[PDB]
DNA sequence: CCCAA
DNA sequence: CCCAA
DNA sequence: CCCAA
């Protein structure tokens, strides 16, 4: 069923930020499964407890981009998220028009693994044919980015996209207003912004932007929207300017604005991908298959020189995730002679760029990690860099590697982890049970601060300690008790 | 025999512009065969008919270059061309000194297919050895282009190249003066310019430039001439300047001038080809043979990324036919999975660059052209672009593909084809017999205009309608009747 | 034994400049073998003879770099070199601390072929792991070159590096002062500069720079020294500036200075090699092994286009020996169809860049050198270029090829060789015995000039003529008689 | 692997 | 195929 | 080999 798959996607698969295709932003030890729709129904049915503050804060997870710029993913508190997901499920007949939006490529869709939101799920076949069909006969390409699609989207504009702005103003119940209310409750009862990473906020953004897509489609524009990025194909240059103008009016109707720095008009034919993508693939040592596995095994010189050229392209161009693309090109065609060289190169690049840290888990088995403790020092230096740069993705993945592979962590970097206080990193540290007293001191400071949003920012740590009977429930409601009684575990075993 | 091969080359093979090596400028449905030297002798023997105007105009065929710049190829009227080819044949003993010109690479030569003029016929072996032998010991390379070798060459300078300028001035019969007269009669009795594409004008240009080559050779210069482009290899820089000066005086002796924008002096060692050629071949996915056909079959990612890199190189460098070179690199190593992707990419690039249109005939069989009529819309949009940009090569090749592969053509683009009025495109439209009344209206307008040059500009259309008994002969001479009686057909069946 | 291997390395293997890894700076017909430590002991024991001048001059050998910049290698006179090598051997216990210097990569080391100094002997395994371990956790790379490590190194600073500057000043016997004296006697009793190429001067430079390396190491700096080039890896930018400052003080302590033009600070991660190295290897047609020899045989188009791209990279970047790297990439994977093309390309590039001349010996057998005498003209034009540009490496290698392969040399270029008067080229000319009277006139001019340094600059030519009984010994000592009596030959047969 | 320092 | 939006 | 002049 579409409805049941939507419910299980919202809670069991796309609650945590898990929208990436190949490697996740979060280590795989964190999983939102065993959090079923029945449990969320029981949470939403709970009315006990008193909150001094209005709304709920969320666990914040800082993941670096390719330019080391932090992006704040969020894990919503399960009470507010359960209510929001239940309301989205209950009115899915009125919401599912976002599925039949041909212009939006990244939208809800029934996937095999159980998700609804997967970025870049479509294959290169249909992708290539689609951009060649859209770009045919047109000599201008328009790239326009919404400035604040996650950070300043208007929750009160959720009705305005559904029934119209004027009709929603006269009408002030409808499901869109309740969706607005629950989306506000997801983040501290704040009217602006949505948590990045869950599919509920992606559904809300699709609902808001579907009216803009419909208005642009009714004017005859050929365009594709990936989340907030619009790519339009225009026969003439005034058509590009008119698309930009009409998109500006349609975004300003819902209190949104184009990123004036990011919008650009290029001459077709450009490239189907970015230019660095073709530069990398045309220089890839693994670009041709041989159908025998011994032939397509890369040597040391090939991979080392290709990664050096990738660093050259990242410095010179820097138009995207060049290093991650090249590493994913060469990481699966390695032989056992060259594992140490590529692994040390990945260690250096991962110290410089934390987004390359998860690739260390690809070759984490072949590398003799005991050795002469040099790898322990390198991993702890990576942890120091992650604590200094305040990035949660690299620290979480490195801590996952150290816990799984029994790499020892010094006390000095544990002090830096507590000073940073990333919720997922502290969840991993609590799951190791070595550092119980420091986690206890941290959560005691959070409790004695008596701020409800401070507890909400570490609800996952508090629930992981409560579920293992290491700490009482910080809240006075029954949501944590309901989740513990039905065996909800966000750090499950295999 | 050299003489008979020359005659049959001039009339049966190199009458139409057919000097290209791999793919012709004209679709293969047009052929100058079945136009034998005996028929041209009979045409030249004909003296009947009266012309109000002096000379003959020619069919004009606008072929795009790599930068979309139009180049006007010309098909000479068969009366003037027959007289010109007969005069060139009859005095071939006095003309054939252009064969023994070592500096001119593109010159008449007895070829297997029957032509005398084929551009770049020589193999990479002798080419590579020749530019390495010429460039050895020299540190300067001079590239100097004649500005108007086709557009402002002096017909009265045809005697001046043969017997000398002063001796030809005192002499004012000689065969060079009659060659001048027939070359003038080839284009409207105009003293300046030669029709591009036939080998008669190439022979005339070789005759004129052979004296310049002899004067440069007698001074000890090591140089190579490709049509109008001079490439000289010099030990010192003053030798380069002295070559430029002496070439300027030798060209000004025959009322020619160097293209001052195009001339340049580069430092040896450069590259044997252009720099983009080596950039393409060093990045080519097909650059290495494997001797088994399954191994050297390119995947989708390889060809798509190589063509994206080719578009990048065409935008960034633009020093030559980059896209045509890369397409010819990858078009013969395609598997049946990737035919649709590469064909759609070629359709887009061919809409943007009409010179890539003939490559659509390489994969015209494997593509399911019926489908859902999308390919029909794409071909008609290409026809619209060709009508708007006023290019005859792309329109002629697209019309050939549509007629051969039964792609339907709307009336709206037929209006644009009649508005453009390309002679070869209208020949194809008349050969389809669907659009008889519109072609009849067009030729009725040409007849009622009563301009002899206007009839000469569409002589091929008029003769194709006369040969199929769809229209009477527009002329009053017996040339068309002679060609019809001996079964001359410029649109023959296989 | 380490001591005996050091002695035989200093005299039999690393007397001549033979520090290169793959191809030597000197043709292999020159060999310093059959010059044993016993013979050098006998030379140093000799006290006969009188010298008007103090010290000895050395044979000068001008080898081009990648930018055609001459570098003066030197072959020390065997009396001064024998004394210097004997003194270095006799106190090797006090000198061998330069072996245990971890920061210096190019240092004395017991090698299989008998040398102690081989540049870049270490494999890519340990090299790659070492630069990845050193560059981990650091974001700045410092490249600082000593300006005059060969040309203005202070011989009187040899004690200052050993016992300290102040202690050596108070002390004014010690072995360092005698090493200073013998190093001065090696080059004309001059206090500044060392002869480039022998391992004795490399040992002296290592002795001087070992104190600087120790002072930089005791401050906690992570750095690597290749001859005169320092590469330091720093966590912060002030650490880079502090390394530069401390290295400046440590060099100024021994009257050395940094090359202020060459020093630079780059951002890690850069590339393990230079950027052009990865650009060449990522574009190399031979970069992947196939384990069957027929598959990894390069075609003509592959090598020709790769060498054209290499010339493009050498012109555009010019950061190192790009052409030599690419030629060594493609010279060992050639098939017999493409030998002529690559050989002519190498002939052109070797005329333009004499450092590529030794590669002509790789394919000197497969090329039909008799032919139509064109290769003779090309080799003599290369000899003319070498005489004009005053380069000894290209002339010596070309003369070796002409003598070995019986390529005739005209008298006109022999005049240019005598006018240049390179000692090794004249040694080869004397070893051919064709040009005996011209070599006799040259050495008669040197003798009648009555300058002892002029005889010392051609001591190798004088000894080669004396050993073959073609001329008497120019000196009045017994060193040449000792070398002749024990069969020392610097041009030995196989 | 293949250069140079 | 392999990124990101 | 594969373009253009």
């Amino acid at each position: 069923d579409e409805k049941r798959h939507l419910y299980e996607a919202l809670l069991r698969h796309n609650y945590f930020p898990n929208q990436k295709g190949s490697i996740s932003e979060i280590p795989p030890c964190f999983s939102s499964r065993t959090f079923t729709p029945e449990i969320a129904e029981l949470i939403s049915s709970d009315t006990s407890g008193r909150r001094s503050l209005q709304g709920y804060d969320c666990v914040e997870y800082y993941a670096t981009r390719y330019n080391n710029f932090p992006r704040t993913l969020s894990i919503i508190h399960p009470k507010a998220y359960s209510k929001l997901a239940k309301h989205i499920h209950d009115n899915w007949e009125e919401i599912r028009f976002i599925k039949e939006n041909e212009n939006s490529m990244i939208k809800p869709d029934m996937h095999a693994d159980g998700r609804i939101i997967i970025m870049n799920y479509e294959d290169a076949e249909t992708k290539t044919i689609r951009e060649l069909n859209d770009g045919f006969g047109r000599r201008f390409k328009v790239n326009a980015d919404i400035s604040g699609c996650f950070t300043n989207i208007y929750s009160h504009s959720i009705p305005w996209a559904v029934i119209g702005v004027n009709n929603a103003k006269i009408a002030l119940k409808h499901w869109s207003d309740k969706l607005d209310y629950f989306q506000r409750q997801a983040k501290r009862n704040e009217t602006h912004g949505v948590p990045i990473g869950p599919a509920t906020s992606s559904i809300v953004c699709e609902i808001i932007l579907s009216a803009v897509d419909k208005r642009l489609r009714d004017d005859g524009f050929l365009f594709r929207r990936y989340i907030d990025d619009y790519t339009c194909y225009c026969k003439t240059h005034d058509d590009a300017k008119e698309f930009l103008h009409l998109l500006g009016m349609e975004l300003s109707k819902y209190k949104l604005s184009l990123n004036l720095h990011k919008t650009k008009i290029t001459n077709l034919p450009g490239t189907l991908n970015d230019n660095w993508v073709s530069l990398l693939n045309v220089n890839s040592p693994t670009k041709k298959r041989f159908t025998d596995q011994d032939l397509n095994k890369l040597s040391s010189s090939e991979v080392i020189n290709f990664l050096d050229y990738a660093v050259q392209l990242n410095t010179q161009v820097g138009g995207g995730s060049i290093l991650k693309y090249a590493i994913s090109l060469v990481i699966n065609n390695l032989d056992e002679y060259t594992i140490t060289q590529v692994y040390d190169y990945l260690l250096n690049l991962s110290w410089h760029y934390p987004m390359l840290i998860p690739y260390l888990g690809v070759l984490i088995e072949h590398v003799y990690l005991d050795d002469g403790d040099e790898y322990k020092n390198k991993f702890n230096e990576i942890l120091s860099m992650c604590a200094e740069n305040k990035c949660s993705d690299g620290m979480a993945w490195t801590l996952y590697f150290c816990i799984k592979n029994n790499i020892d962590i010094d006390d000095d970097v544990i002090e830096k982890i507590i000073c940073f206080g990333d919720c997922l990193s502290l969840c991993l540290l609590d799951s190791s049970d070595i550092y119980e007293e420091k986690i206890n001191n941290f959560v005691s400071d959070i409790i004695k601060l008596d701020y409800e949003y401070d507890i909400d920012r570490y609800w996952l740590l508090f629930y992981q300690r409560f579920f293992k009977d290491k700490a009482p429930s910080p809240y006075n409601d029954k949501c944590f008790d309901i989740m513990k009684g039905y065996g909800v575990d966000f750090m499950p075993d295999e």
